[PDB]
């Protein structure tokens, strides 16, 4: 078993230097973690719409060409490197995993010295890997990421995180205060939540020393509203899609899913991250609005899939006879449509509301329109079949 107290650590090196930089309006150099992601090609398309900056982006490979190409190629996929100025994209060959980011002592001074703020997006999300295999990449990584910007110049960290590092309602029925105590760490059920609670914890010491860090907990992200763009190893996507493969649907089954569009998540995170008196904040990103379950079925029924109504046993049956999405979601699945209110615990978003207020961002409606977007970018990018 994980101590994950003694996990909650911050290395005694890592305080305010002299100067302490707590906004960047205006910034010129940017370091920009996880932009080879999902999350992060949006967030790398929209520092370019809303700064003048250079954008440093930590990237693995071989050498910075093999690195710019994998950032392109997944701008490309997600369809927003169209909307990047390259000659702004500057790629820092290193990793999250290892020493000071895996940076030569030269890169390593020079962001630390130069870069202006830090987006900490990038992080290892896998759903099944234990807390000790994630620590390097999620916890340490993200305490390196603190250590450089407050290293001789001290600039704010805008860190991602997840609803996820709550167990449930804290009072039943009382959306989840940014203020609430999370975990406990045990009673999270992956070794993913558990380590972005552990880095949360970390941040939370590197506030108490004075570092400014501000944290943006984010709910289940879905395609962007424009071109329906969007990462397909998420559980909306994937229960979907094992409906659709399985040609059927257990009868008398409900749930819902909060999307939250991944341009709106990125203009929420860089907006707030500009906006008076948030530094050093916590921030909740969450749809208040749901598509039902029942709904999904019936827009997928409407675009031509196959989605006959039948008891639980066979449908289990068919989807545990192999070649189906669902099949390690089942019990996932039987969770979130027998018990949805408790799987999905209210989160307060009232301070991201009210952030955001005279921004123009806002959360898109779940219409018919862009759930459809959603479905023909899964089916031309082969991930979902044809109707
Ligand atoms: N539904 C969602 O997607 C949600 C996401 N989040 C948070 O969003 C952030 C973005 O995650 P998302 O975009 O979803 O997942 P992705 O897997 O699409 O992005 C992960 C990013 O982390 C980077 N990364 C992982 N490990 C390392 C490493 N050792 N060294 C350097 N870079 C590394 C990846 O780089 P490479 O290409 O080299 O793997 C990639 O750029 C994460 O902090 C996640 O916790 C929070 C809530 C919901």
């Amino acid at each position: 078993g994980v101590d994950f107290a003694a996990e909650v650590r911050l290395a005694d090196d890592v305080r305010p230097a002299d100067e302490v930089i707590t906004t960047a309006a205006d910034p010129k150099e940017i370091l920009l973690t996880g932009a080879s992601g999902f999350l992060g090609a949006f967030l790398l398309r929209d520092l370019m719409r809303t700064t003048t900056a250079r954008v440093h982006c930590l990237v693995r490979g071989a050498d910075e060409a093999a690195a710019m190409e994998r950032l392109k190629a997944n701008a490309e996929w997600y369809r927003v490197w169209d909307d990047i100025d390259p000659e702004r994209v500057s790629v820092v060959l290193g990793d999250l995993a290892e020493p000071r980011l895996g940076l030569d002592e030269e890169s390593f001074d020079a962001l630390a010295r130069t870069v202006d703020v830090v987006y900490h997006n990038g992080a290892r999300v896998h759903w099944l890997l234990p807390y000790e295999t994630l620590k390097a990449s999620n916890v340490t990584g993200t305490e390196e990421v603190l250590r450089l910007a407050a290293r001789h110049r001290t600039v704010p960290v805008h860190y991602v995180s997840t609803v996820g590092v709550f167990d449930g309602v804290r009072e039943p029925g009382v959306p989840l205060r940014v203020t609430d105590p999370t975990g406990p760490a045990e009673s999270l059920p992956s070794g993913y939540l558990r380590s972005k609670w552990v880095a949360e914890q970390v941040i939370e010491v590197a506030r108490d020393r004075g570092l400014p860090v501000s944290v943006y907990r984010v709910d289940v992200i879905s395609g962007d509203r424009v071109n329906g763009a969007c990462q397909t190893r998420d559980f909306v996507w994937l229960t979907l899609k094992g409906l659709i493969q399985a040609r059927s649907v257990p009868k008398g089954t409900e749930g819902r899913f909060h999307l939250l569009p991944v341009d709106y998540v990125s203009a929420a995170i860089t907006g707030i991250s500009r906006q008076p008196g948030t530094v050093g904040r916590t921030f909740h990103l969450f749809n208040q609005s749901s598509l039902a379950l029942s709904q999904c079925v019936e827009l997928l029924r409407s675009l031509g899939y196959e989605l006959d109504e039948v008891d639980w046993d066979t449908w289990t049956q068919v989807v545990t006879s192999g070649d189906n999405a669902l099949l390690p979601l089942l019990d996932a699945f039987e969770m979130m449509t027998s018990d949805t209110d408790g799987f999905y615990p209210p989160i307060d978003t009232a301070e991201t509301v009210a952030a955001l207020e005279g921004t123009g961002i806002g959360i898109p409606v779940l219409t018919r329109e862009l759930f459809e977007k959603y479905v023909a970018f899964f089916v031309e990018e082969g991930h979902f079949p044809a109707a």
